[PDB]
């Protein structure tokens, strides 16, 4: 049982990363995409985790993931331009909470997800 | 500020693949890691992700992604061999239950996912 | 509110006080003064009274929407602890309204605005 | 354990601790009347409270102290009147500053009723 490899930000544009807020952009295409031809969840997923770090990378701190929760609205379809927006809504000392939301160019919600990072340290 | 792509499955063992139960094995590869050199989060996710689409059509299924809720628990290192364990728990008129378990060649529990599924029908 | 004598049913047991200050299409606010029976043995209030507040407004926000629906999945974080008397604002939200799924969030900011928990909750759509 | 039976006693009308060994806990609970909401069936913040506390049971047989920073339930099966609940909870990963901990309750016909998973800050020793 053969399917193929997914593949996130083969292409992106950076709008916005200051201070616990993030913009990014980026267009669906074959590599984003599963079996059934719909943008992948692990794909929208990756979307969402890597824009998170980025939050804590514009807070100046460095992290890992520690826990995430998403649900997944709308189907993401080739093409799409998908708008990721992440915000820092709590900053502890170990840990912060991000909000990431994804929306297609119709400004329609494909996903939403929630992120529990582990501060490991300052950059 | 520039960062990589990140891949998923370039690499893989389809172990077991039945009756709501699944086995895949998989190599930590570049392409796997994030910008501090651990296996990607989002990596790691869609390892879970993809199994427990495995899950639903192991069971005759189609389905999407409703919902899902993962743990970290252990990074995943370059080189690194995980097992990515799907089990159905609950299956639903409409939705379906997984829990996913990846651990590396060490035994180690590497994260811990649960999958809420939505099925979209009846494969032939 | 007699059209909702469940919830007030139930809110008796999760509630030794509350107030519902908004209620309107997919958007509840109530709030609620923490209590010692809301506390664990350390004096916070403990994670099953804060994520049943949370659970409850939830329900509102269903209500609000003309919806009958069952929870399939609930996410929550543990931001800050309750205290005893804390006057906690329990906000919920539907972010996503689907002929078949609805998802809800709900965030608890104490009498001093800072964020005490966050959750998110998925529900199946039963009915009207 | 003076703490988990006041939390217990004061949250639930009855419960057993039958296993309680080393990051592996088993209660098990009678769902009761004050268990059920307006229609009958097990209050999802009575389900949630089980599973939190018996997480806080596996933190404590590890010999930690901890407190919730994240939790995940999925309901699978309603909770009934005179049902006896077993409540598992394992760590799945204990780690210096934090810990998971997998818990799952199960009815007396062996149903999957629901599934959680917590994620505690470990806060000393104990
Ligand atoms: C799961 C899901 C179908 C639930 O549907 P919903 O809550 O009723 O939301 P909506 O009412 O807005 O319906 C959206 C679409 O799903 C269809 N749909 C809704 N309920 C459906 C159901 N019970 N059965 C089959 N299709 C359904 C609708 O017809 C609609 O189709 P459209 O794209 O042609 O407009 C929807 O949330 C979704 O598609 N999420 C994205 C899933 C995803 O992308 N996962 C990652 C890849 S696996
Ligand atoms: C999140 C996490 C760091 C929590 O730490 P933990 O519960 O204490 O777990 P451990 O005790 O096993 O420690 C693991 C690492 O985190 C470090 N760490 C633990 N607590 C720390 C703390 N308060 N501050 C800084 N570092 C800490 C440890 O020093 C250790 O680093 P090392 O492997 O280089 O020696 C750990 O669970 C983890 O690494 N999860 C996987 C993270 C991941 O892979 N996310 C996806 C990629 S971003």
């Amino acid at each position: 049982f053969h399917f193929d490899a997914i593949s996130a930000f083969e292409n992106y544009e950076i709008e916005k990363m200051r201070d616990g807020h993030v913009v990014v952009t980026t267009k669906v295409v074959n590599s984003s995409l599963n079996y059934y031809g719909n943008a992948h969840g692990g794909y929208l997923f990756t979307l969402c985790d890597q824009i998170s770090g980025l939050v804590v990378i514009s807070l100046g701190l460095d992290g890992v993931t520690l826990q995430s929760s998403i649900n997944y609205l709308k189907a993401g379809k080739l093409d799409d331009v998908l708008t990721i927006k992440g915000e820092c809504v709590h900053q502890g000392r170990t840990t912060c909470v991000m909000d990431v939301d994804i929306t297609n160019q119709e400004g329609r919600n494909v996903c939403k997800a929630t992120f529990t990072m582990f501060v490991t340290g300052q950059r």
